[PDB]
């Protein structure tokens, strides 16, 4: 995340970091007690299921803590849509090896309903433990980061990723994905936040809105993150978790 700030700990209770090989990937939202969302593209086929790992419950990355926990993961399931970079279907339902308990630093987000409408302009947040600016790690400790970014649409989006765009470099923002962010940039998420929250206020409460799943150079302008609609996906969800882990 670049041009944001600090979260506290426990701010954030649904996110999560993924690990390939023991090195920070990707982020992921807890859903329920076995199941986290993350972004497809996180996972390719030549990746080893073993070699992955989730922390949950982190605020610093780097530090210690009782709080947190480290999973591994029995199932890896990515939408049967994702096809390649920039399909529709950048969204994976990750089960953990065995069921976390929820704690005051480990709490699921809600999903939206199919119908979840979050109209253009909401102030959403996206946090994570990725760049700070292009090419840039977040530094130790590694606390989380979140960044307010209103959404934008898909229209208004695809027009500011055609501003100077490279004919061979396109951007195309599908009808299962939204943006967010700020037409000026240095303001995004950014690599290594991949998979995490875009986590929207509605009535109170707290939904999973978006995955992070793409854009261009690390909060550059004109060109507002990209995120995966969990709307898109909440019936495929729903019925894969039920069909696999009944409640
Ligand atoms: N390197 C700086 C420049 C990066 C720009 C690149 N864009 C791109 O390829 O457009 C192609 C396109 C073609 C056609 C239609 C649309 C899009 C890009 O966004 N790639 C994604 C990963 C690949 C990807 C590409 C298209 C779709 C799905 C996945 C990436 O970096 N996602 C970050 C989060 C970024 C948050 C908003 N900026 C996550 O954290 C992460 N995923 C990663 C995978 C490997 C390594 C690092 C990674 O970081």
């Amino acid at each position: 995340i670049t041009g944001g700030s600090s979260a506290v700990a426990g701010q954030w209770p649904w996110q999560v970091s993924i690990t390939y090989e023991g090195v920070h990937v990707c982020g992921g939202s807890l859903v329920s007690e076995q199941w986290v969302l993350s972004a497809a593209h996180c996972f390719p086929s030549e990746h080893h299921k073993e070699a992955y790992e989730v922390k949950l419950g982190a605020h610093q990355l780097d530090s210690y803590s009782e709080d947190a926990k480290v999973s591994t993961l029995k199932d890896i399931i990515p939408h049967p849509s994702y096809l390649q970079e920039g399909s529709q279907g950048d969204i994976a339902l990750l089960q953990l090896s065995r069921p976390i308990t929820f704690s005051r630093y480990i709490r699921p987000i809600s999903l939206p309903a199919a119908q979840a409408s979050f109209p253009n302009g909401l102030h959403c947040t996206v946090t994570g433990w990725g760049h700070v600016a292009p090419s840039v790690s977040l530094l130790t400790p590694k606390p989380l980061q979140q960044l307010e970014v209103p959404l934008i649409s898909r229209e208004t989006c695809n027009s500011l990723y055609n501003i100077d765009a490279k004919p061979e470099e396109p951007h195309f923002v599908q009808e299962d994905m939204v943006c967010a962010g700020y037409v000026e940039g240095g303001k995004d998420a950014c690599q290594g936040d991949s998979g995490g929250p875009l986590s929207c206020p509605v009535e109170g409460l707290w939904y999973l809105t978006g995955i992070v799943s793409w854009g261009d150079a690390c909060g550059a302008r004109n060109r507002p993150g990209v995120y995966t609609l969990a709307s898109s996906y909440a019936s495929w969800i729903q019925s894969k978790v039920t069909e696999l882990q009944p409640r």
